[PDB]
């Protein structure tokens, strides 16, 4: 057994390699997208993770999607946000937050001004996000067709990117992992089927990648390239979003390029909840003599698969999603064979304690 030994993940060591994947919970305030006590209660509970990854969190206003999902960009949110990395600390834990802009996976009624949202083109998502109700319930809607951004506001997206960042040192976290995923902002640029861009963020995949190489060029430079972790799903379909005729082409390209800024850690998401082709042992082999960082796998994984991969030197660490929903000790379950809490998937967005912070630890 591998899983709980020590790894070094850039500026910290985690005590043992399983770790909470981000995940969107939609129960923050509004208004004000702020992160609540029960969010850091939430938090506090699964501390015994080797590192904790946050939920997706709003770099900037612009960047919000779905109702209840927290920012890092105002006084209030970076308040709220100390908070819950000082109770995650209290109990000896690591925790990274997720930024993201989520680009065309939003809607208008959220969007400052309740403006059109925006993307690398004018293509609706066809897809649904998360608002809420007069009553405060997470409710389905259709995505607002998206505006392109403008040439010359692509360096206000950077430089948001690099604020949040900054904002994320004061407010306690450990680490920041950029959400380059999922067909959110970051991704759309990526994706040739959702950027049909004819500047030089379009085209090749060196101009689709240029976008996420000028953020990660960014928050280096303003924090430190060992504080810095990013998430890709460069294999597959997600939300629509493919990645192209060229999927592992590009892929192994733009890992090549991220490698080239020593970040701490490379975080592959392998497939959509919904599945997709399994990544090959040669895949795997190329990405890892690709980056000299931390590698996290993810997506439906077993601890057995994890062992298996962890021992063949392919990855470092874990990412566990809907098992940390329901076990905040999911460590020590893992670590003594116990059985898990079972899941109850309606209560996954929105709500309060119930499905949150009410999965007992053995
Ligand atoms: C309720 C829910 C919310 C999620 N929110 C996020 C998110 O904020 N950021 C992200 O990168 N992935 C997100 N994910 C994906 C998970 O991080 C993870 O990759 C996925 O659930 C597959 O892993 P699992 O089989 O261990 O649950 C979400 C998944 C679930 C079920």
């Amino acid at each position: 057994e591998k899983l709980f030994t020590p790894l070094k993940v850039g500026a910290v060591t985690a005590p043992n390699r399983v770790f909470m994947a981000p995940l969107t919970r939609l129960r923050s305030i509004e208004p004000g997208d702020i992160p609540t006590p029960l969010m850091g209660e939430y938090y506090r509970q699964r501390a015994s993770a080797g590192l904790i990854i946050s939920e997706a969190t709003q770099i900037s206003a612009q960047a919000k999607g779905y109702a209840g999902a927290p920012g890092l960009h105002s006084p209030e949110q970076i308040a709220a946000w100390k908070k819950i990395t000082a109770g995650v600390h209290a109990e000896d834990g690591r925790i990274a937050v997720q930024l993201w802009h989520t680009g065309r996976i939003s809607h208008s009624s959220i969007q400052p001004g309740g403006q059109a949202p925006v993307s690398a083109s004018a293509l609706n998502a066809n897809t649904r996000t998360s608002l809420r109700d007069e009553n405060g319930n997470a409710i389905r809607v259709d995505t607002t067709t998206p505006r392109a951004l403008e040439l010359d506001e692509i360096p206000g997206i950077v430089n948001d990117f690099r604020q949040a960042v900054a904002n994320a040192r004061e407010a306690g976290f450990d680490l920041v992992e950029l959400h380059s995923a999922h067909g959110y902002l970051l991704h759309q640029f990526l994706s040739p089927s959702s950027n049909q861009r004819t500047d030089q963020y379009g085209g090749s995949v060196e101009n689709r990648a240029r976008l996420v190489l000028e953020v990660v060029d960014a928050v280096c430079n303003e924090w430190s390239a060992d504080r810095i972790g990013i998430r890709v799903s460069p294999i597959g379909t997600f939300q629509n979003v493919d990645n192209g005729p060229n999927e592992e082409a590009d892929a192994l390209y733009l890992i090549e390029e991220l490698a080239k800024r020593g970040i701490a850690y490379l975080h592959m998401s392998e497939t959509d909840l919904a599945g997709g082709k399994p990544y090959s042992e040669a895949f795997r082999q190329k990405v890892r003599e690709r980056f000299h960082g931390v590698i996290i796998g993810a997506g439906a994984y077993t601890a057995e698969k994890a062992e298996d991969l962890i021992g063949k030197g392919l990855i470092d660490a874990v990412a566990f999603g809907r098992d940390y929903i329901a076990n905040p000790d999911l460590v020590a379950r893992l670590q003594k064979k116990a059985e898990l809490n079972p899941q109850r998937p309606e209560s996954f967005y929105g709500g309060g304690a119930e499905g949150y912070t009410d999965y007992p630890s053995l």
